[PDB]
């Protein structure tokens, strides 16, 4: 809110998420405790990089410091280190029984799990 002191993803994502920047990124309820992530793959390089990593870039550039422009930039990096983020978090429950990769629209659901709450059930 103020600063920056501690980064994390589990606010930082959230964040993103609810100020609803990115598209595709929607909280599935008003709760705020899940939401769907587009997952798309082109391969190209002539399609535009920035928007497949609107949301990427930031993650990094907020956890870390990346220098646009002088250091050589690479997608690779930033959707590996989301990508293996949104894994590790133990907070975090795979939805994928919801997800639909199979869709005009591909996307990830994900269920942001609390700590006082069942790890079981």
């Amino acid at each position: 809110g103020s600063s920056g002191s501690s980064g994390k993803l589990r606010q930082w994502l959230i964040d993103q998420i609810d100020s609803g920047k990115y598209p595709g990124l929607v909280w599935e309820n008003e709760e705020k405790s899940i939401f769907r992530i587009p997952w798309k793959h082109a391969g190209k390089q002539d399609y535009n990089r920035e928007e497949d990593a609107a949301l990427f870039k930031a993650w990094a550039l907020f956890k870390g410091k990346f220098r646009e422009g002088i250091d050589k930039p690479d997608p690779p990096t930033w959707k590996t280190r989301l990508r293996c983020a949104l894994n590790k978090s133990n907070d975090f429950e795979e939805l994928v029984e919801r997800s639909q990769l199979d869709i005009s629209d591909p996307y990830k659901v994900y269920r942001i799990v609390p700590e006082s709450g069942p790890s079981s059930g």
